[PDB]
RNA sequence: UUUUUUUUU
């Protein structure tokens, strides 16, 4: 850990995937991609008469009550004037004139407003109306922290300013963009608005950028305000706004050089808040039994929960299902209808919460459970949602600067956090909230509002990203919380062991292309140098898989077969061998014939793991179709198929190298040297005494997961600028054995 | 035996 300079070979000039990497630069350089659209607008005319930023509200509304759109050459629905008589009553309508005041004036300002108010709907609109983004040919861009919120928001706006969705106004995620070229309203990610901000770094497409709920600090979130920073002073034309239902804005407005803030009073309607007497020993039971009670007794509405992880909300699912069956059957309660919700769903399963509550032929209120992760949390407003139950609990990032390593915990929220959750009812009509904990806790025991994510994620992929921003010293740079230097500092040696960054401390060809694939900077490496190795497919694949959460499936009452039916695919010498037989049967025209759904419930795998995995290998395959890198593989019949797979693994994964103690128990990591042990659902049954990993886990032990036997002639052959002797301490197991490898290698040279 | 969220179809 006390790491101190040491001279080692050039790793630039040493790395494969860096020669991969100029080769696909020199292809792209080749057929140059094509440009972007020009936007398509109307011409406008009804807009003159006005000076540059002066619209006041009487015009705004004079605008809105006409029969033409003023944007589009549409006529108005009947449904754009019942929407526009419910949303002029809005307490974010009535401060409108003053909005627009400040945001003439200002350059950058702050908004904090109640939730379900209209921020994220209206103050767009608001923008659009002072500004002239057809005119100057420009997009205005909102940001959410969530791909639902994007979308639904579009939706919602859509049917607000009478255009279809995916026209005039749309949303853009990873997944599926409904962007065209006549969208000016856009509703993003801040991963999304971070991509194009990579590719244009003053992003001079936008004229205003919106950041709703920057309460949540996401990685995203503080690199676009740390990067919009210096923006504003190259471009003085560019308008940021910061809006959250609730936050600290003392920082922003200090962080942005005295930012004025905008706090507008109000509520649409009155939520009520419900804290438990004492505190709840099981979460889960005391959620169960609530949401239950809420069916049995409270008025009419749809419940909202929240909860931790999938495989819970599976269990709530299937358990308010089956005692709320009991229910209606013994009890004569109304029919319940239960929606899990979370991020690794896809998008229409997603949509399936916002169906109607389930009809009553027995007289009783019949009504939805949505059950969700703090996905639903922040900005989303769902029609029928009129209780909210809230455990407290969520799943956050922990990070281990001793191990130098990121995991999930479960942790209690934060205040910031139970607002919004309660924010989530009272906007349709009047909520009720039901916090499982005491109000004493929410007055002391919860945060204040959540740790930054900056100061809690690695930053071996924010450096690599900020590189590509086009900031050289990031060391200088303005945060709005600074992280640590010491894993600042190790990012960079990583990024300069992995032949991102150069000696001198610009992006690398190798850099530059890992940059814009949504992998972990390894992963992208290895993705890169796959085709030097003729395997690039096998190893998209593995990234796929790598990519996506555990396919295998273990019953807890019925582990034999689980664990026979995994030894079917098992590969000896390797586990990523192994999920490359997995998703090679998955694909296989035979478990098609078989029922691939029945055939994954036949072969105990998860079929929405393995979906998710065909869906970011094809979304993979099209970006390395994009920037142009061959896909290529070699024969089974071949015996250098599995090392050729193996050393294009090690191209990117060769800092995490364990080496099994000699003559003794247990295995040994080459990074920073921790004694370690290999995870229990590996398949490789016999001793290999090198191996390479993907995961470090903290549990019962030090744990090594998903691991592959490698030679260290291939180690040393691949990254030679890290396996030079004289990087690693003095005389301990690996560097005595890996000296003796080298003495072999050098006997080799001197033979020849 | 232990992936909340996000990252150009
Ligand atoms: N079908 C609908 N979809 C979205 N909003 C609806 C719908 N029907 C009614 N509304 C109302 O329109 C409002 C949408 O405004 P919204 O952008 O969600 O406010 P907000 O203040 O940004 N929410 P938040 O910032 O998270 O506290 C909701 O609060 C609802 O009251
Ligand atoms: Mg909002």
């Amino acid at each position: 850990k006390r790491r101190f300079s040491s001279e080692h070979p050039d790793p630039v000039e040493t790395s494969i995937p860096e020669q991969a990497a100029e080769i696909a630069e020199e292809l792209s350089k080749q057929h140059p991609l094509p440009s972007e659209e020009p936007l398509v607008h109307h011409d406008a005319g009804e807009f003159k008469g006005l000076q540059r930023h002066h619209t006041s509200a009487e015009e705004a509304q004079k605008l809105e009550d006409g029969k033409i759109n003023p944007f589009t050459g549409r006529e108005f629905t009947p449904k754009y004037v019942d929407i526009l008589k419910i949303r002029r009553e809005l307490p974010v309508h009535a401060q409108r004139d003053e909005f627009l005041k400040l945001y003439q004036n200002n350059q950058i300002m702050v908004f904090v407003g109640e939730t379900g108010s209209g921020k994220t709907t209206q103050i767009p609109q608001f923008v659009l109306f002072d500004e002239m983004p057809h005119l100057e040919n420009t997009q205005v861009a909102c940001t959410q922290p969530r791909r639902v919120a994007a979308m639904s928001v579009a939706q919602r706006v859509a049917e607000e300013m009478d255009v279809k969705l995916g026209e005039e106004v749309g949303y853009s995620i990873r997944f599926e963009n409904k962007t065209s070229n006549k969208t000016i309203l856009k509703y993003m990610t801040d991963g999304m608005l971070l991509r194009e901000a990579m590719e244009d770094h003053d992003l001079s497409r936008y004229s205003c950028i919106i950041l709703d709920e920057a309460h949540e600090r996401t990685l995203a979130t503080d690199i676009l305000m740390g990067l919009l920073k210096q923006v504003v002073k190259r471009r003085p034309d560019l308008k940021i706004i910061i809006m959250s239902a609730t936050l600290d804005a003392e920082k922003f407005q200090r962080y942005f050089n005295d930012a004025p803030l905008l706090a507008v009073p109000g509520r649409t309607y009155p939520v009520e808040l419900y804290y438990t007497p004492e505190f709840q020993r099981d979460y889960l039971d005391s959620a169960i039994r609530t949401v239950l009670q809420i069916h049995a007794t409270e008025e009419a509405g749809d419940i909202l929960l929240f909860l931790t992880g999938e495989d819970e909300i599976e269990d709530a699912v299937r358990k308010i299902s089956l005692e709320g069956d009991q229910l209606v059957r013994e009890e004569g309660c109304g029919p319940l209808s239960v929606y899990p919700l979370y991020g690794s769903l896809p998008p229409h399963q997603q949509q399936r919460i916002f169906e109607p509550a389930p009809e009553s032929h027995n007289g009783r209120p019949g009504r939805k459970v949505v059950i969700s992760t703090n996905i639903a949390e922040t900005s989303l407003t769902i029609d029928g949602i009129v209780y909210v139950v809230d455990p407290g609990f969520s799943k956050q990032k922990v990070y281990n600067p001793r191990i130098r390593v990121e995991s999930l915990l479960v942790s209690p929220i934060s205040k910031a956090s139970a607002q919004q959750r309660a924010g989530r009812a009272g906007r349709t009509r009047p909520g009720k909230c039901f916090r499982l904990y005491t109000e004493e806790a929410f007055q002391k025991e919860l945060i204040e509002q959540s740790y930054p994510e900056i100061l809690r994620s690695n930053l071996s992929s924010t450096v690599l990203e900020l590189k590509k921003l086009g900031i050289d010293d990031l060391v200088h740079f303005d945060f709005m919380d600074p992280p640590a230097p010491e894993t600042m500092m190790r990012a960079l040696e990583e990024l300069n062991y992995l032949a991102c960054l150069d000696d001198e401390g610009n992006l690398t060809p190798l850099g530059r292309l890992a940059s814009q694939f949504p992998l972990d900077p390894m992963l992208a490496v290895m993705l890169i140098g796959s085709f030097e190795f003729q395997c690039s497919q096998e190893i998209l694949t593995i990234v796929a898989m790598l990519s996506v959460p555990n396919v295998f499936i273990r019953p807890t009452k019925d582990k034999k077969r689980a664990d026979d039916a995994k030894n079917i695919f098992a590969h000896p010498d390797g586990d990523h061998i192994t999920l490359l037989n997995v998703y090679h049967a998955f694909k296989s025209d035979e478990a098609y014939e078989y029922g691939i759904h029945k055939w994954c419930r036949d072969h105990y795998l998860n079929y929405r793991s393995l979906s998710a995995a065909d869906n970011i290998r094809s979304q993979l395959e099209r970006l390395m179709n994009r920037y142009n890198l061959e896909l290529n593989t070699t024969d089974y019949e071949s015996p250098k198929y599995f090392d050729n797979i193996r050393k294009a693994l090690a191209s990117g994964f060769f800092m995490q190298v364990a080496k099994k103690r000699s003559g003794a128990k247990g295995y040994i990591t080459v990074k920073d040297n921790q004694d370690v042990l290999i995870h229990p659902s590996t398949v490789l049954g016999h001793d290999a005494e090198w191996v390479i990993y993907n995961e470090f886990v903290l549990t019962s032990k030090n744990y090594i997961r998903t691991v592959t036997s490698v030679r260290p002639e291939w180690l040393i052959e691949i990254a030679p600028a890290y396996y030079d002797l004289s990087n690693f301490q003095k005389g301990d197991v690996k560097l005595s054995l890996e000296r003796i490898k080298e003495k072999v290698d050098r006997l080799n040279e001197l033979k020849q």
